[PDB]
């Protein structure tokens, strides 16, 4: 079901590479619905490149306009399993202190602050 359940560890290392290759501007971020989430929908892919000078604040607003949704649904985003300190951070450094070893960035989102 999940992305990291769909792929080995050396399918994972060698897609991040690629797209190093093939978008060098762009972080790899898997974007995923809580699996409890009653809410929001799911997404039509998994696997996004993201623009490295965009900070998480724009992150939130490109998946909520890419869900669809309207001014008073609930959003909430994990980063590497955690809340975010700051919505300011430009995503090339959330990247560098919160990416997994084989090299995608991780994210969860769900309607309650409770994941
Ligand atoms: Cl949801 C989302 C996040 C980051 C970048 C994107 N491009 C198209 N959709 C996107
Ligand atoms: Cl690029």
């Amino acid at each position: 079901k999940t992305f990291k359940q769909r792929r080995t560890f050396e399918q994972r290392v060698e897609d991040v590479r690629l797209i190093r290759e093939q978008h060098p501007t762009k972080i790899p971020v898997i974007i995923e619905r809580y699996k409890g989430e009653k809410q929001l929908p799911v997404l039509d892919k998994t696997k996004f490149l993201v623009p490295d000078h965009v900070n998480m604040s724009e992150l939130i607003k490109i998946i909520r306009r890419r869900l669809q949704l309207n001014a008073n649904q609930a959003f909430f985003l994990l980063v590497n399993g955690h809340s975010m300190v700051s919505v300011s951070t430009p995503i090339s450094e959330v990247y560098e202190s919160e990416k997994d070893e084989d090299g995608f960035l991780y994210m969860v989102y769900a309607s309650q602050e409770t994941f």
